[PDB]
C-alpha cells in the first residue's frame, strides 16, 4: 500500500578536513516510501539550487558537494523527503571545516627566572578548528617534555607550567599542537624560546595553584569531563581532587593534575575541589560541574487512521534539560492553532477531521543543546 | 689511590632456551676497584656454594652455571663486589627457562554450525613459557589462515574467530603456536578439527563483539600495548577504535581488530572503545589502560669525604609509579636508624661521623614494577 516518507538515514554533523585529497563531501539521507520519495536539500533554511552547472548533485537522497569550502559550504543542511502522501523534514546537520595553521614565523621571547620559582610558558596557538591537543618540546623535535608532576601542559590553553624550575630546565622551549580528525592527524610546533635562570632561591614555599578550571562547567549526560589543576611550589606540590558532599569522610577522586569523569550523569553535578599540598602548606580551588541533557523522546505520535468528522488526540513528550519546547510540522511546514486545529505545547488536537487533513506530521522537541524529530502519517477516511 | 668497588656491568634478567646445544649459562658482573675487587654470587638471598665439585664457576666476576635446569637454577641472582674499602651489591637478575611442549596427541572435537553464524575454535595451547604467537592452519601445514577481516586469531588465547561462516570454510583446523627467544624459533601445531556447516541462514544480523580486551590493562612507560577486538556479524563487521576524551570531535586510532600504541607514556592512560559495525547495527566495548613506571633516579649519593665528628647529609630521590620506597645499605647490609645514624626514607643523616663510618653505601628505590640501585663511598678523615 501507499504511505508517506519515513526516514531510515538522516544527515549527520560533518567536519571536513581541509586539504585532504577528498575533493567532495557527502551528506546522507534515505527515506522509505510508496511510491519511492523524491528529495530536496535545504541550507540555512533555504532550498539548494541544483542543476548540472551546480556544485551539488544527488545520489539517491544523499547530497554531494564538489570541492567543499567553508566560505560557501559551511552551514546547516536539512533533507526533505516527499511523495504523494506527504512531506517530512530531517534533523539538521552542520558542515564545518577543520584546519590548523602553522605558528607565526616570528622568533619567541626568552624567559629568565630565579631557579626555584615556578614558571609558565605561553603557547599562543595559531588559528585552528576544532580544539587541539598540546605538548611541549625541549630543544628539538621529538624531545617532548613528559608529564612528570613538575612539568604540566594545559590542554585548554596549551601553556607549559613548571612547578619549580631547576638547573636541568635550561634549554629552549616549543609548543607542539596536534589536530586529529577522523583518521587524519596534523601537528605543528612553534619556534623555540630560551629559558635562562638567575641565582637560585633554595627556600621552600607553600603551593599556589596557577592552572585552574572554570567556575562553572556545563556538560551533557553521557559526555566525558576533564578538569585541570596545577600549582607552583617548593617542594613540588601534590594534587588531590574531591567532590564536596554532605559526607564528612575523606574521599578522593584523583591524585593527579587532571580529574577525569567518564560518562557523566546528573549525579555528577556538584562542586569539585582541587588541593595542592607540600610540607610548607596547601592551596585549594573550587568550581562547579552542571549537568544538562539533549532532548530525547518519551512519547511520540504514530500513524493514525481516523474517520472524517472525528476528533483526534495527538501528543509528543520529550525529556531533556533545560526542559525542551515542542513545536509541530505538517508536511514539512510549521503547524499552529487554526480553524479546527489547536496546537498547545506537545499536544495537537483536531476537531472534526476532514478528508484533507490526511498527510505527514512531525513534532519537534528542542532545547539549548539539541533537537529531536518524530513523524507520523495521518489518514482521515470517510 | 684505593677506592671501593664500582659496578660497570651488572647481571641482566636471563631466559635460557631449554634444549639448545648451549650446555651452560653466564650471568655478567664487573666492578672496577683498587685493589681489584673479589666477587660472590647470591641466589634468592643465599650465597652460592662454589668449588670444583660445584656446578658454578667464576670468570672474572661473571657467574657460569653448567647444565642449567629450572628445577635447580631458576631464581633470582645477585652479584656482590668487595675490596678493602667496602662492599656493594648489584641489581638482581632473574634466570628463567623457556620451553614449548607439543599439543596433546588426542584427536580434536569437530564443530558443526549453521552457515552464516560466526564461530570460535579453541586453541588450548600446551604448556609453555614465555607467551607465544598464534596462527591457524587449514587442512595442512603451511596453509595458514590469513587475517582477512573475517577470520581473526587472538594473540592472547590463540583462539580462531570467523565472523560469518561461509561454504569455503569447510575443512579441518589446527592451532599453530610459535615460541621466539633470542634468535631461536620453535613452532608446534595441533591435530586438526573438522568444521561442517548446517543449512545456511542468509538473514543479516547486527554485530556482536566476541573477542575483547581487559577491563583494565596496566602498562609501563616506553612499553608497547596491543588491544584486541573482534565481532561476529552478517555482513562481516568493520572495527574502529577511539580513546574517550573531552573533545566532541570524531577521532579514530585504528580501523582493524588490533589497536597498537607504541612507546606509551602517561598521556596514553584512559578509556578506549572498540566499535563493531555493519549495515544492521553496532556493538561497542570499553576498557582502560593505566600507565605506571619503573623507578628511576632523580638524585643520588656521590662519593663524599668528611672530617671526623662532622655531620653529613645524604639523600636519594627516585621517580616512578607507584611512588617507590627508598631503603639503604652499608657495605651490602641493610642500614637502619641507630646510635648516630638516622634513616628516614630517601634521607640518611650522620651525627658526628667516626673514622669507622667510612665504607660503601647504597640507596635502593623500589616499587611493584622494579628496583634501582645507587652507590657511593664515604671517606671519614680525621
Amino acid at each position: 500500500r501507499s504511505y508517506g516518507p519515513v526516514f531510515e538515514e538522516q544527515p549527520a554533523h560533518t567536519l571536513f578536513p581541509e586539504g585532504s585529497a577528498e575533493e567532495k563531501v557527502t551528506l546522507t539521507c534515505r527515506a522509505r516510501a510508496n511510491p519511492p520519495a523524491t528529495y530536496r536539500w535545504k541550507m540555512n533554511g533555504t532550498e539548494l539550487k541544483m542543476g548540472p552547472d551546480s556544485r551539488y548533485r544527488l545520489v539517491a537522497g544523499d547530497l554531494v558537494i564538489s570541492n567543499p569550502v567553508k566560505a560557501k559550504d559551511a552551514g546547516s543542511y536539512q533533507c526533505v523527503a516527499t511523495n504523494a502522501r506527504g512531506t517530512v523534514v530531517s534533523r539538521e546537520a552542520s558542515l564545518r571545516f577543520g584546519f590548523l595553521q602553522e605558528f607565526s614565523a616570528e622568533e619567541r621571547d626568552p624567559v629568565k627566572i630565579t631557579e626555584g620559582w615556578g614558571v609558565m610558558f605561553t603557547c599562543s596557538p595559531p588559528p585552528h578548528y576544532p580544539a587541539l591537543s598540546y605538548r611541549w618540546l625541549l630543544n628539538e623535535f621529538p624531545n617532548f617534555i613528559p608529564a612528570d608532576g613538575r612539568r604540566f601542559v594545559s590542554q585548554t590553553t596549551g601553556n607549559l607550567y613548571i612547578a619549580k624550575t631547576e638547573a636541568s630546565d635550561l634549554g629552549n622551549y616549543s609548543c607542539f599542537a596536534t589536530s586529529h580528525i577522523d583518521f587524519i592527524t596534523k601537528s605543528v610546533f612553534s619556534k623555540f624560546s630560551q629559558l635562562s635562570l638567575a641565582a637560585e632561591d633554595a627556600r621552600q614555599y607553600a603551593p599556589s595553584i596557577k592552572a585552574k578550571f572554570p567556575a562553572d562547567t556545563y556538560a551533557l549526560t553521557g559526555q566525558m569531563v576533564t578538569l585541570e589543576c596545577f600549582a607552583f611550589g617548593n617542594p613540588v606540590p601534590q594534587i588531590k581532587w574531591r567532590k564536596l558532599d554532605g559526607s564528612q569522610t575523606s574521599k578522593w577522586l584523583s591524585s593527579e593534575p587532571l580529574l577525569h569523569i567518564q560518562n557523566v550523569d546528573f549525579e555528577d553535578e556538584g562542586t569539585y575541589e582541587c588541593e595542592a599540598e607540600n610540607i610548607k602548606g596547601r592551596d585549594t580551588y573550587q568550581g562547579r560541574i552542571i549537568i544538562h541533557a539533549q532532548p530525547d523522546w518519551l512519547d511520540v505520535i504514530t500513524d493514525t487512521e481516523a474517520d472524517i468528522g472525528s476528533d483526534l488526540r495527538w501528543s509528543c513528550v520529550a525529556s531533556g534539560k533545560p526542559r525542551p519546547a515542542v513545536r509541530w510540522l505538517r508536511d514539512g511546514q510549521p503547524l499552529a492553532s487554526q480553524n479546527r486545529i489547536e496546537v498547545s505545547g506537545g499536544e495537537l488536537r483536531f476537531s472534526k477531521l476532514v478528508l484533507e487533513d490526511s498527510g505527514m506530521y512531525q513534532c519537534v522537541a528542542e532545547n539549548k543543546h539539541g533537537t529531536v524529530y518524530a513523524s507520523a502519517e495521518l489518514t482521515v477516511q470517510a
